[PDB]
């Protein structure tokens, strides 16, 4: 029932966000939410390209670096690529199929796009310092560390995209696939896709976060200097993309798109909360695999441990969530330097 | 079976290109075919902003062009506005769940996100000539002669994303759904993805440069000078895309990365000529409404007819079809100046 082109003429300002008829048309002179057309704009206009950014003396740094410095550095990357490895392909599998108004459409294909030069970049910045790559990007897949700090990313996403499959193929209902009950209900998918969403916006505002204090911590120290322009052009993206998310999020709660989707939010709301408490567990337990053979004179798991307390606080409630951590200001504000 | 990160270690450089593991870490340090790198570096390269074109001067123009001109205009833009909506979407939709190797991957997201560049020209090409943009854009869906130009595009898609959602969710084998048998077979959905994929070849490699004819021969005559170099732009990042359609077809019917899939095309090549020479027809049909109210200057339905056969004969050949037509020199070499590929 998924169609590349919808056949019928439907007045796009007034689709939902999302399970509305499929775009047809791409046009970007009116928009229901102009906040993703702002979005889009922003993104192209900050356009960049790895290879134009040097890094051959973070060579020289990292090969200088103690080795449990070095195993902290990689660790991290080898994390962010995970993370835009999916982060590439995801939005588009798992959302475009589902998505109604063109400005959302394409701000996702933006998105993922984006996401892939990150993934770009990683390659530039480990060819640049290691001698075989495939010795970092063999060890993401296996290391149990990383796919336990990654846990459950590729779930909400495998899901939304098998319920939305079985929706496409067979619409709401109770059917039967081989002798089994399968039952289609429109109203659990927006519950899968809420969820997804909330997951994700915790993969964009605190998991990436978190690794750039990392990175922002060897800077400091005058460090791998290239890898800290990249990562700071990477946040500066990474803060387009949960800006994207918290609307989505705000907009379907509000009621003002999906009035189902409002009442869903309010349903699932602990299970929101829940993710988010998942998640920056998962991050701090990271801490302990970062720190293995030991800590740096200006990061420990304690202040990453605070940081990501601070940080998710700020970002549930930018998303009207209860905060779970005790209140208290940024562990680290130097790294607001290259924030921005 | 599909899944956002498989969990297996697997050597991406021994995948095939499609119907393997999906694909799980995203590096470009190593590939199995270099082409997709080199494809996306270029294309990359290519970025270019909508925006920063001046079409100021357009309005004018079009609003000074005889209404048969005006209509051969627009109908040509609103049917590059269909093509780049559909190819913004599909193969992201349509390839991505079954890539298994990664620079495929990267190169069919690079390829795609270049054609919502292209959707965001249209509009800025439209918003400066006409003085209600809606009135262009709600009349692309339901137009009769863009749907009869731009038939069966969506439905070679559209059907693999089906069989693929299928194939993913069951698996291989007869199965049952709702009263009805419902048959899946890996052999019949590599020929889906075969013919959908030979049908975005000739999208990329005919139906685009038709109408790439139509606005050039605008340029020619010094009109509509902002949407040209808008459609310059676009025509070069087109090149870079049927560069890749065309090295997918040609390493699937070799038999160097899928031996069944090698088969496979051999014994749909009569139904790979056909869609071909459907698609080539589709063009010459619309050029021949397009110039029955009044022919533009410099172009007409004769010429634009012979443009159709030259190309089509070209890229026909270039993926190993028989040639259709009669074998000539370009009709319009004029073209050149305007296709810097
Ligand atoms: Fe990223
Ligand atoms: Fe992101
Ligand atoms: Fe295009
Ligand atoms: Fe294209
Ligand atoms: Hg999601
Ligand atoms: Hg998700
Ligand atoms: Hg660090
Ligand atoms: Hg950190
Ligand atoms: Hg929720
Ligand atoms: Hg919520
Ligand atoms: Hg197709
Ligand atoms: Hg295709
Ligand atoms: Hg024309
Ligand atoms: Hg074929």
């Amino acid at each position: 029932a998924y169609t590349t082109f919808s056949q019928t003429k439907n007045d796009q300002l007034k689709e939902p966000m999302f399970f509305g008829q499929p775009v047809n048309v791409a046009r970007y002179d009116q928009q229901k939410y102009d906040i993703f057309e702002k979005l889009i704009e922003k993104q192209l206009s900050f356009f960049w390209r790895p290879e134009e950014v040097d890094v051959s003396r973070d060579r020289i740094d990292y090969q200088a670096l103690p080795e449990h410095e070095k195993h902290i550095f990689i660790s991290n990357l080898k994390y962010q690529t995970l993370l835009d490895s999916i982060q590439g392909r995801s939005p588009n599998v798992a959302l475009l199929p589902l998505i109604s108004i063109p400005e959302l459409e394409t701000w996702v294909e933006t998105w993922a796009f984006s996401e892939t030069i990150h993934s770009r970049s990683y390659t530039h910045i480990i060819r640049n310092i290691v001698n075989d790559p495939s010795v970092v990007f063999d060890d993401i897949v296996t290391n149990e560390q990383i796919q336990k700090r990654a846990e459950g990313i590729s779930s909400y996403y495998d899901e939304l995209i098998e319920m939305t499959s079985y929706w496409h193929l067979l619409g709401e209902g109770t059917h039967t696939v081989n002798g089994k009950t399968v039952t289609v209900s429109l109203r659990e998918l927006k519950k899968k896709l809420y969820l997804c969403l909330m997951s994700v916006n915790a993969l964009e505002a605190i998991r990436f976060y978190v690794s750039f204090a990392c990175s922002f911590a060897f800077a400091e120290r005058e460090l791998m200097e290239g890898n800290a322009k990249i990562i700071r052009l990477i946040a500066r993206d990474e803060a387009l993309h949960l800006t994207g998310t918290q609307h989505m999020l705000n907009l379907l709660r509000s009621g003002a798109d999906d009035p189902e989707m409002a009442e869903i939010a309010e349903e699932c709301k602990q299970e929101c909360y829940d993710l988010f408490v998942q998640a920056a567990q998962q991050e701090k337990d990271w801490a302990d695999y970062l720190f293995r053979d030991g800590s740096m004179i200006g990061l420990n798991k304690d202040i990453l441990c605070q940081y990501v307390e601070y940080i998710t606080n700020i970002r549930m409630q930018a998303v009207g969530l209860d905060l779970p951590f005790q209140t208290r200001s940024n562990p680290i504000p130097w790294i607001n330097t290259w924030l921005v």
